[PDB]
């Protein structure tokens, strides 16, 4: 559709995505959604395939070719099924970013090629239960006892929390200075202390698992601080870009894959004489589903070629993800309606798509922070 | 809020429903959705209280006063749970209502007083695989073979298919005279050859039975003839306003049981220095739920009032439904915004709300139908 504007090897990467999603996911997302459950070696084939690296740079054992092709990936991943591609964007953003931008050669050596095949999932622990969007309020404490690093406190909402081999974990650890006394920590996953709770209950992509984790004198070595000693907060936000990016992608690839459902029901159809996909009102909707998924899509990959750059491009990759997911919930709506009372049957698939894109607008920033963000750099 | 506009009886009736609800519906609304379920003892209790007979008259057993009290009911039963919200629709409206409409002395003697105080829950069968929108287009015969009605054929989606009595059932009876060749009937639940199906898996209003079900020469006496012969057309269309203004007071419960979680959140939640409610773009979402919720009242009153007076209201009926239907997913969805990352969570419950909503577009006419009524009548 659009392919004579990517390189051979995005489309290449595109083109292995979809048979994999096509092959793997896309029968099975129902299944995992009634189980809330992501097979263990679903995860492991993203991982081989070199979908958990795509930020990471080959010659530390990644993938990384651009953010074109990581965009084009995550579409496609979460066309085939949302969970695997809020897993693919948690790990490849939020896991091995931090570890990437500031993690010490020892650190890297030990985490990234192991992060970027897959064989470790990361998690990202920031959140909290009185601080969400307000990130920089924190109240889990880190502090240096014993030539350890030892915490005491509680996150919400942890992506991959059950999955994860390492969380990269925010503590305060110098209070009086407020926003500055925040600090970056690596914690393997089986340190004692390192207390995690059942997977939370939720409307949509229910299979990534998504926990409360309790740190109850989770005590690391000294040397798994990641950063300088107050710089947390900067690492936390050091990778706004890529997980904006990645969300917004994941946004397009469910409304597609919820359009891609509703023309094939429209062209079967046939409704007062006619396939339903020649009405006047069925037509307006899927032309108004094509047209955002495209600006969508032209906003997640101008946001993706700044940054492969290296230029400024938060604004760009907020846009992005405020765009592509309000106008994910508008479509997959809009893909209901198509379908009649089908719609609304589980056995239809695009109530689930509804429910999966849902989560875009709330995390990786509210849409209400997007919206600050963008205004606060015009 | 807008009390004294209402009679002392709407006003009675309205308290009774809302009481009802507050302490048998709302605590366990979340409980009935996770089993798909709604207990026969709550049915029960509907009856009791006279919330299935408010569209027949008391001198038949009934409890109708005005379609303003069926419509307050409505709203207070939609707002403790969908599932009974949609029940009570479709029993009152075309449950009572054709029986009510074009039953014979018999008929009505040995239905009305039972179907108006709960004992007996009626199920409407008009809807079939290949036609929903196009109402008239039907498959399913009934044929009068050896002083029976004998009907072959499938119906779709049929609310309350499992715990209903009797259902009122669309078959062509006379196939050359087309849309004047269909016929209505009343069939007894237990008769054999109504075979009905597992209940579907749906989005949402899980607990509402919603069944495909199959006549296999299904066998009724004669006189289960419904109206005249060729009627049926003119019987499945004769209750559409009643119809219409309960799913629009349905949509409105819906939403405001939505809102009412959000103001309560919003003034306890606190998020930079201040409650969120006080956050302008928790405002402004939290000024535009009202004003909706407020509007689709007024509109779902008002087609009421003119159903009262016996006057024309299809148009006013449709406008409701549609208004009140399209704003109830918005006012959901905003809802779950004010919770942020609790809204997509299953224990917050607006979730449930936001699932059982949107089915308030598509059935009881989908809401381009309910464009093409407007219109044309302008
Ligand atoms: C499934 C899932 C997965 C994850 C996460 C959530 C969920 C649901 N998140 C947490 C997520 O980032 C978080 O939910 C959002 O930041 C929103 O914060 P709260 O949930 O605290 O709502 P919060 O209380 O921040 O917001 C409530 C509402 O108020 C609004 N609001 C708040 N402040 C405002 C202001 N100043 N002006 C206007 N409006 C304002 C918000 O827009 C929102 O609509 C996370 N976190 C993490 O650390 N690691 C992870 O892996 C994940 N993953
Ligand atoms: C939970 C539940 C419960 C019930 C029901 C459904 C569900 C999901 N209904 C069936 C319901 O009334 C039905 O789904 C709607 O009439 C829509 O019809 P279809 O599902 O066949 O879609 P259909 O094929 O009619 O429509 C598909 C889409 O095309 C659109 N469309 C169709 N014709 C069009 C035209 N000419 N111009 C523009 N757009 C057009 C529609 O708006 C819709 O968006 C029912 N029925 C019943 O008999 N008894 C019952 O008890 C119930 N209850």
């Amino acid at each position: 559709h659009m392919d004579e504007l990517y390189t051979e090897d995005q489309r290449m990467i595109r083109d292995a995505a979809r048979a994999f999603a096509t092959e793997m996911l896309a029968p099975n997302a129902a299944q995992w959604d009634h189980d809330a459950h992501l097979p263990d070696a679903i995860v492991a084939q993203l991982g081989e395939l070199g979908l958990l690296g795509m930020i990471v740079p080959q010659e530390l054992g990644g993938s990384y070719t651009d953010y074109v092709a990581y965009a084009l990936a995550m579409e496609e991943v979460a066309a085939g099924d949302a969970a695997c591609a809020t897993m693919m964007s948690v790990h490849n953003s939020v896991g091995c970013g931090p570890i990437l931008g500031f993690g010490t050669p020892a650190q890297k050596d030990r985490w990234l090629a192991d992060m970027a095949a897959g064989r470790v999932i990361g998690a990202f622990c920031l959140t909290e239960p009185h601080a969400g969007s307000e990130a920089n309020n924190l109240r889990t404490r880190a502090e240096l006892r014993d030539g350890q690093w030892v915490l005491n406190g509680a996150k919400q909402f942890v992506t991959n929390g059950q999955r994860a081999g390492v969380a990269i974990v925010f503590a305060m650890t110098d209070p009086e200075a407020g926003k500055r006394g925040i600090s970056a920590f690596l914690v393997p996953t089986d340190t004692p202390g390192f207390i995690v709770g059942k997977p939370e209950k939720k409307m949509g992509i229910r299979a990534s698992d998504t926990c409360p984790i309790t740190f109850e004198n989770c005590a690391i070595p000294e040397d798994n601080l990641l950063g300088n000693r107050g710089e947390g907060l900067k690492i936390a936000l050091s990778n706004l870009e890529g997980g904006r990016i990645g969300i917004a992608a994941q946004a397009l690839g469910i409304a597609r894959a919820a359009f891609d459902k509703a023309r094939r029901y429209a062209g079967e159809r046939v409704q007062f004489g006619k396939p339903i996909a020649e009405h006047q009102a069925i037509q307006q909707k899927l032309a108004d589903m094509a047209v955002q998924i495209n600006a969508a899509r032209l906003l997640v990959h101008h946001a993706a070629k700044l940054r492969t750059a290296g230029l400024p491009c938060l604004s760009e990759a907020s846009q992005a993800k405020l765009f592509a997911s309000e106008m994910a919930e508008r479509v997959c709506s809009d893909a209901i309606q198509i379908h009649g009372g089908y719609g609304y049957l589980v056995d239809y698939e695009v109530e689930r798509h509804y429910r999966d894109a849902r989560i875009t607008q709330i995390y990786e920033g509210t849409s209400e922070v997007q919206r600050m963000v963008i205004a606060r750099q015009l």
